[PDB]
DNA sequence: ATGCTCACACT
DNA sequence: AGTGTGAG
């Protein structure tokens, strides 16, 4: 019985990305209740990241500044750059670099999103599993590292309970046994506290971290005890923790997938899942989703960390909301040159830094009157780096959706414009 | 009437 | 090639 112990993984994610990335250049925000907004004249402008000290009050992503501020009147608002009409992310991006590229310098890393990379630490262990003979590993090596599970047996304050777990984990250490997965789990976490401390010493950023054995136990370490702390779950604390952990916490389980596992089995927790068998899944959601729900269940995940930094696409688009829709042609003109225009600025860096251009461009739109997220997509080659060549292109190919027979109209209005460079090669 | 993204599977 | 799902 293969028993998903054989990787040693860890996915760090950075606390309030965003108000971290504002706080540290107006430090007048600091330890305070603040949030992040983008476009403030609509309701003060909605809000995309929340201070911890802000979600003590009920503030929450997605909501609109002026309804958080009636929960926390005396929250701070930073608002997004705005360039070209629209959102303008470059600060985020720029400090997401300066995460990347510090992860880097330990191991091979995934970028799951612009605050989390995957790193998978397997080699780094074994190579310090020599390095220091065969001598304890000292609490004073996991300052904030928790043991999910731990303490169990016979303090009321967290870091007590931080402790005794610890140290019952510790005490329990098979030093003799480079073989072992929890003592591999322990190194890994002895490398990710050092990794982080380099984080926030050349960034100033501070970030959690979860220390498991594959790509989806890390994730749910890493939220168990943000902010400013990481997480190490091991095989054995996978019975309890998924005994009551909520099928909609899995990664990829939190939409509709997940949402049939609850009403087709009638079950709630992840645990309930080692009742079937694997066909019994595989009956039900198919070969490739039955098999994974399977080995889920149990702790076993195969997806591997992905070498990728770089992203696989540079995009760029405007929703067009309620009767600020676009419907009129020479208004669809106009913000296409101002998406196109943003996209080159973005990859021309892009080549200068990566050594890679991008080859095809992808258009979507959405026109008010259906629901999904896009309403069609179609494709056109990306030769040249020239905003006017793009838009110009991007227009060609999406001019035919005008239902409006007349020349200067366009109908069905447009509520969004989304432009992708993709299909990246090396130069 | 939240925004703006990014990866991936299916077909 | 184009759609849909899941995510931060
Ligand atoms: N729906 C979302 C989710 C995140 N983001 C951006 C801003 C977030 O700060 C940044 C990182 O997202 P996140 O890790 O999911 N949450 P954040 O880092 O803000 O706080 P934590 O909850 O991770 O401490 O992505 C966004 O713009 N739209
Ligand atoms: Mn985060
Ligand atoms: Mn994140």
């Amino acid at each position: 019985m293969a028993t998903g112990q054989d990787r040693v993984v860890a996915l760090v994610d950075m606390d309030c990305f965003f108000v971290q990335v504002e706080q540290r250049q107006n430090p007048h925000l600091r330890n305070k209740p603040c949030a992040v907004v983008q476009y403030k004249s609509w309701k003060g402008g909605g809000i995309i990241a929340v201070s911890y000290e802000a979600r003590a009050f009920g503030v929450t992503r997605s909501m609109w500044a002026d309804d958080a501020k009636k929960l926390c009147p005396d929250l701070l608002l930073a608002q997004v750059r705005e360039s070209r009409g629209k959102a303008n992310l470059t600060k985020y991006r720029e400090a997401s670099v300066e995460v990347m590229e510090i992860m880097s310098r330990f191991a091979v890393i995934e970028r799951a999103s612009i605050d989390e990379a995957y790193v998978d630490l397997t080699s780094a262990v074994q190579e310090r599993l020599q390095k220091l003979q065969g001598q304890p590993i000292s609490a004073d090596l996991l300052p904030s590292t928790y043991i999910e599970g731990l303490p169990q047996g016979p303090t009321v304050q967290k870091e007590g309970m931080r402790k005794q777990g610890l140290f019952q984990w510790l005490d329990s250490l098979q030093i003799d046994n480079l073989t072992s997965p929890d003592l591999q789990l322990t190194v890994g976490a002895v490398i990710v506290e050092e990794m982080r401390a380099a984080i926030e010493r050349e960034t100033g950023f501070q970030c959690s971290a979860g220390i498991s054995h594959n790509k989806v136990l890390a994730k749910l370490a890493c939220g168990l005890n943000k902010p400013n702390r990481q997480t190490l779950v091991s095989h054995g604390s996978v019975p309890q923790l998924f005994s009551q952990m909520p099928i909609r916490k899995i990664r990829s389980l939190g939409g509709k997938l997940g949402a049939s596992v609850i009403e087709i089995l009638g079950i709630e927790y992840m645990g309930e899942l080692t009742q079937f068998t694997e066909s019994q899944l595989q009956s039900h959601f198919g070969e490739k989703n039955g098999s994974w729900l399977y080995a889920m269940c149990r702790g076993i995940e195969h997806d591997p960390v992905k070498p990728r930094q770089l992203p696989k696409t540079i995009g760029c688009s405007k929703n067009f909301p309620g009767k600020t829709a676009l419907a009129t042609r020479e208004q669809v003109q106009w913000w296409l040159l101002q998406l196109a225009q943003e996209l080159e600025e973005r990859l021309t860096k892009d080549r200068n830094d990566n050594d890679r251009v991008a080859t095809q461009l992808v258009v979507s739109i959405r026109v008010q009157g259906d629901k999904r997220l896009s309403s069609l997509r179609r494709c056109c080659a990306l030769t040249r780096y020239d905003a006017h060549k793009m838009s110009h292109d991007a227009f060609t190919v999406i001019k035919n959706c005008n239902t409006s027979g007349i020349q200067t109209e366009w109908s069905p209005p447009l509520t969004m414009l989304f432009l992708c460079a993709t299909k990246f090669s090396a130069s």
